């Protein structure tokens, strides 16, 4: 399997008009990084809803994973799933990016672009959804094996998810939250991969990136409490190889100097009064 090259791009997609966008659609920057890290009941609720259907249109997306496929078709896929349910793709316009999803295969550490690249026998796919509707952000992500997957890349992609659903469980009111990065990255390690550590969780609520980060590695100088309200996600990039990397000029798809492969998966919590829900459960 070669190393990865550009595609081609389709023309931008189009959402009807009546689909409210985040204010930073046709803007070079987005007015976020300042908000309340505790939401709303308000925007919990809404929050369920947009999880919801991001949840339904990664699984959609996801299905149509196979070898034969293109990139650009997992991003129609996606994208006619958010809009036939009221949903805006929060990645479209956001920042200028181009799509309303990323598409990440094999050595994408994250934010490939939908293009004419074709999937072939073996591939890896991550898929990231956001959805934006009644105001607020929906964020998930997964990785889905293209065919005859090496067991290598399985494996990858198994203890990725777990690592993920590890981390999501030790969510609770008044645990550090550095918790999570401790947690996933003992368990990488465990099988001698590396944890991403210059892409990160973020908060999320009325905007896409709030300002919370959330790292994926032991970092336990980080003195930040979960709350009962708080919304973010925890979304690890696991890697077989180094962390070194490089972005296309494209100015968004990150890649592994050495070329091997890498995966994540993703979800938006809830601190609860008590624990976690996820929010973008399918
Ligand atoms: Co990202
Ligand atoms: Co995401
Ligand atoms: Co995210
Ligand atoms: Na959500
Ligand atoms: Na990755």
């Amino acid at each position: 399997r070669t190393a990865l090259s550009p595609g081609v791009l389709s023309p931008t997609r189009p959402v009807p008009n009546w689909i409210a966008r985040p204010e930073y659609v046709g803007k070079p920057a987005a007015q976020e990084g300042s908000e309340p890290w505790v939401q709303t009941p308000e925007v919990i609720e809404k929050m369920r809803v947009a999880g919801r259907i991001a949840a339904g249109a990664l699984a959609e997306a996801g299905k149509a994973v196979a070898p034969g496929v293109t990139t650009d078709e997992l991003d129609r896929i996606a994208h006619e799933y958010l809009v036939d349910n009221g949903a805006y793709p929060s990645t479209l316009g956001y920042k200028g990016f181009p799509k309303s999803c990323c598409t990440s295969l094999n050595e994408v550490i994250c934010h490939g672009i939908p293009d004419s690249t074709v999937i072939t026998d073996g591939d890896i796919v991550n898929i990231d959804v956001t959805a934006y509707i009644g105001g607020v952000h929906g964020d998930t992500n997964a990785t889905f094996p293209a065919g005859d997957v090496a067991d290598e890349h399985r494996l990858l992609v198994d203890r990725t998810r777990e690592a993920t659903m590890r981390a999501i469980n030790t969510v609770k009111p008044g645990r550090a939250l550095s918790v999570i990065g401790r947690v996933i990255e003992s368990y990488a390690n465990r099988f001698g991969y590396n944890v991403v550590r210059d892409f990160t969780g973020h908060g999320i609520g009325t905007t896409f990136h709030n300002g919370l980060v959330v790292l994926h590695y032991d970092q336990p100088a980080v003195e930040t409490i979960m709350q009962p309200g708080m919304t973010f996600t925890i979304e690890p990039m696991i890697n077989l190889g180094a962390l070194d990397y490089e972005i296309w000029d494209d100015g968004w798809t990150v890649v592994t100097k050495d070329r091997k492969w890498t995966a994540q998966f993703e979800h938006t919590l809830l601190v609860t009064d008590t624990g976690v829900e996820i929010l973008t459960a399918l």
